[PDB]
């Protein structure tokens, strides 16, 4: 029959976390880069990949003025980066709850092949998740990170590949959950290849109807759950071109089509998309006449570090040019998510 | 790839029936009853069941005054009802639409058992349904109704009959959206059995997650559709008692949690409570402080018609008494859908 | 928990009915053809479609002489040729028992575009599916066919239309054996397009697996039922070439990987294939070197009757020499059944 | 469309491993404990767990005189009996392959909680699965197990229990022939409860439907995989007694009904039943007069180390008496898998 997967307490404390990490005018700082991962974005200035070098730059991003706290709801951690402090000796954690923000942490463990699908891929890191994310809660962080790489082919996305990431998200949502972390599913859509814009809203329609439909199988408490969609956007090689409002009109048609109002929030994320074009791309999902019965936040790893990684320079003397840098980005994104975005 | 099953202009006519069907103190009235289903209706009086006691029972039902024109959004219709004239020869669908309704037919031909299920049973209809929905648009019907019955037992809802329900409704759904036909997807649960509020939402967000996951495989284009679930109330045997607040609560909780804000409204049935404790829960539900996407609308078969009969007694003098009686119930659950019924 | 679709009395018949239609030696003839659909077959003779030219037609192919019988263990009819009598006044049910064989119905009701796909469609019949199998068993069919049809293009079969073909099989089954007939499951894969072999096993593998699940889900009782596939041949377009020993090769290989052995016996369908093509590869079939747990026997609707329909000519004079032509037939087909068919 | 998930060399390799696991008179020695769970076995002696002693208790396994040869297919070790060596130095895989043995390795990462289910568990492992594979692949494991342990109860085991050990289980498959490791699928119900014969065929039925849909979804070569299913028997509270022929045919036909053709072999598992009792059974399997069209072998744990283990009680005293015990037990089992066991 019916057996509770959470306690009230539970869903309560669930949903307070997921309140947090969207409440209005408040998004997400994805600082989610492993050490190989942030080691191409390095490599980009020309800094050395270290200890100390990663540590800065996560300082940098976390650190930041007072003017950055309305407007960061939540900053996703690596595994390395939970662990780090900051110049004061103060944990990257304890910097981010002083600010306001709600810590998060990636527990997928990457993609893996899947066998007999045109270069498909699903997400591991189910393996001692439980102990992964209770350590996680003690340790300061309220949400998880799980992103599930899904592109567009000429057969692809497949029924098996929709149906592995969404069985994976629906698994790691659980033990989040069971662990008093909110998950935040992220059925990422990759923007590659000449698809247009009609049909990345029919694969992001399907693939998050398909995505949600596992929730349910797997019991998720979808108030104590956030979902970090690609924006719809036609692909990189599209030669057809959509205007924002386009963009927008599709994303949350997409978006009201298959997610259940109880989410707490879509917070999108970049998807390859310029800084300043993610931003304007927000702000017209949030001014789409379209009714939005959820908190369209931000959820951000290169729209709101790239020009900041840019001023940096790898160098300590860029600190403050850098910190005013990501304010700023951080400052307009939080307008777009409010809906008043105008550059 | 995407193929689309509907043209922009027929995607357009469906959003705007559904609209139509559920504007803001609009409901539906669901007179569609077989000749054996208001056999028992027409019992509970004394009446003989003729074609022309039906026929003027349904010209009661259709033939209200003015004040019925903003509270009725629709009325489904039987076959028959569909084909039947007024008293001053004016067919029953011209005269729905006269008052500024939305002429509805049920289009499933009842429910067939299923092997292997504790009593579960599936619905039937879906043979040469294009060319009756097809009919049906040409004879004023502009939406359809389809009953998917489930209840609740130790081992019920089962796997099986879940996922038959919605596979069926998808398809009838499918059917009617290529014919130019709103469907109203119905995967009704009986109150039946000892069940609770807590059991009977489980069940109910189960199978309209199975529903709209069916819905989303046959690429139903949800914003042409409305939903006409049961109220998420405790099974007729439940011997613990819940509050009007209660019940609005787990309703509301569970349409949030399953069906995608792209659905236009949801149009609740009476399910075998009373004419005003239909009404009540209506008012609550449309009264929950959960934000609700959808337009909560009535779609009741005895809860707006116990009074009507009762007070009809089958013999003509009674009709000005009986059509004032089905006024008065269509103006409290219109007050109901608005959220302003205060008995 | 487990609640028996079957007695262990409906379960002992089905299999009794389901081993006399695939006993060694002996295959199904589908004499199986709508009005319009033996329509076009009597106008590449020249002879007008009436119901007498139907009913002799239908008697040439039933009344053929004694040493037919031991080859034909199961004869699929239409609706109206069940109810049709030979020129003794036997009706054609019981000509059919008379020669040992077993009477089957065609009891789905066409094809129906699915929406959203591309050309894919799915197959209807199922209302009041359940009160016209009591009436054929009662008429003496002992066994029902069920056509679906599925075919293979850039994006098909698409993952709706194979789950709603294995929907409807699994439904049509369920009501045949609940109305004590055998349900012959026909997922029929279309040899249209340019497709190899090895796709036409890949996609066979695919929506045999599929359809097996649905019968599972269904509580089908496998030993109950017979399977009628498409032989895996490629592409009525392929331009690469198999041979007859590769072709039994995919299809055995195919049969093994989805089938499981609780079917009575595969009846293999024609498929738009030559007389002495199909009985060619059903020999070979047979005589594929890997172990085959079911009786793999044949049910031909032009691979048994086409050389039948050319000698008959439509006129009375030729009726010897069609009943000739059909015997030889159902004997080759009869010895590739049995493994021995050397032309 | 159809992307080969396995080359035909990597086919080939896959059935060869498997056919020569379950080759006739030839089953498997599931010797895979961990630390703890040989811990509990080693208790019921007085002998503590150290390293040396789970080596000399491996070692008593694995160096068997010569009438284990042809007895025993294959051997599945743990993570840590992969990498120990016997006394004269010879690693225990080199041992296995002297033998005539197939190296086996035990990939699964145990049973981790369900949320929502009524104490249901799906398994863990496919954490670098891959590197794990290949790296037993260099090590001599040729084929790899995976326990996904279900149970029976009044609402057990769920839609969601078997729906997540199938996908795991064909996860664990995908990953395993990626790797040119043998896939046991283990869908293992526990014997747990009251539930007779009757519940545990229909539950071992929809069991191995629901696995077999999974490794077609994922595309597994079902030729290079074994299955290592329950025996289908009455719970061990059930107070109705079965004979050995009822258990056998239940088994049987439940394999009939769902597993197909192409699965190279089935060797059951103890379950918790007897040494005496588990012989006797696989002995009546494969003596059901039911055709099998696969190799019923056996993958015994404690049916074929119970009374070995009582022998040795520890001390090297009593080498060759429990290495007595465990060749005897071996050859009654391979007499049972021949089925000409005649206790």
């Amino acid at each position: 029959h019916s057996h509770p997967a959470l306690t009230p307490e539970q869903k309560k404390e669930l949903s307070d976390i997921a309140h947090r990490i969207v409440a209005p005018g408040k998004g997400i700082l994805a600082a989610d880069e492993s050490t190989g991962s942030i080691a191409k974005r390095l490599q980009s200035i020309g800094t050395e990949n270290t200890e100390e070098n990663r540590r800065f730059y996560r300082q940098l991003l976390l650190t930041a003025d007072d003017r950055v706290n309305p407007c960061i709801g939540g900053v996703i951690l690596f595994h390395e980066t939970l662990y780090q402090k900051a110049d004061d000796g103060r944990p990257f954690p304890q910097v981010i709850k002083s600010k306001g923000g709600v810590v998060g942490i990636k527990v997928d463990k990457g993609v893996v092949p899947l066998a007999g699908t045109n270069g498909e891929t699903t997400t591991q890191g189910l393996d001692g998740l439980s102990e992964r994310c209770a350590q996680y809660k003690k340790d300061g962080a309220d949400f998880a990170k799980w992103r599930c790489v899904l592109k567009i082919g000429e057969h692809t996305p497949s029924a098996l590949a929709i149906m592995e990431n969404a069985n994976v998200l629906a698994r790691y949502a659980s033990i989040c959950q069971q662990n008093g972390i909110v998950p935040i599913v992220e059925p990422e859509i990759l923007p590659d290849g000449d698809h247009d814009l009609k049909r990345c809203q029919y694969v992001t329609e399907k693939v998050l109807a398909a995505v949600y439909k596992a929730l349910s199988d797997h019991h998720i408490y979808l108030e104590g759950t956030l979902l970090k969609p690609n924006m719809v956007t036609p692909g990189h090689a599209c030669t057809q071109k959509y205007s924002h409002e386009e963009i927008a009109m599709a994303t949350v048609t997409a978006l009201r089509r298959t997610v259940p109002p109880a989410v707490t929030g879509v917070t999108f994320l970049s998807g390859g998309q310029s800084e300043e074009e993610a931003s304007i791309n927000l702000n017209a999902i949030n001014k789409c006449p379209l009714l939005k019965p959820w908190a369209l936040t931000f959820s951000y790893g290169r729209a709101l570090q790239a020009s900041a990684l840019k001023a940096w320079g790898g160098k300590k003397e860029n600190l403050k040019a850098a910190q005013e840098e990501y304010v700023k980005r951080a400052l307009a994104n939080s307008l777009a998510c409010q809906g008043k975005y105008t550059p």
